């Protein structure tokens, strides 16, 4: 789709069989997605934002279907303020910014 950005670009995504809400996040490097479960393995990272660190659960590997396109990847799992979609799966999906 072409999503123009008078409102936050929240879309519906799935991830580990369950539907969530995010935001479509250029100025993310990663995608971050509020405290849950997971399956399989994680490790501890840290991640910075506008206001400081936060530590997060890094993921790989990770089937995401955001707006109905396939990703596999990285999800950081943490006390995010909002779930974010970031560059990592935006490239999937083939998202560009135009104007
Ligand atoms: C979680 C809240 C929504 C998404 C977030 C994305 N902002 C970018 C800004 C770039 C850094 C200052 C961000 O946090 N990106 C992180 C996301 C986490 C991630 N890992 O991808 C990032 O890329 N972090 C990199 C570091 C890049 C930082 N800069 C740098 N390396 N020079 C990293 N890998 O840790 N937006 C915000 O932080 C903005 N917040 C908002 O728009 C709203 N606030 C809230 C709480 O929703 C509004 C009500 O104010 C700020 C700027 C105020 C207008």
């Amino acid at each position: 789709p072409q999503i123009t950005l008078w409102k936050r670009p929240l879309v519906t995504i799935r991830i580990g069989g369950q539907l969530k809400e995010a935001l479509l996040d250029t100025g993310a490097d990663d995608t971050v997605i509020e405290e849950l479960n997971l399956p399989g393995c994680w490790k501890p990272k840290l991640i910075g934002g506008i206001g400081g660190f936060i530590k997060v659960r890094q993921y790989d590997q990770i089937p995401v279907e955001i707006a109905g396109h396939k990703a596999i990847g990285t999800v950081l799992v943490g006390p995010t303020p909002v779930n974010i979609i970031g560059r990592n799966l935006l490239t999937q999906i083939g998202a560009t910014l135009n104007f």
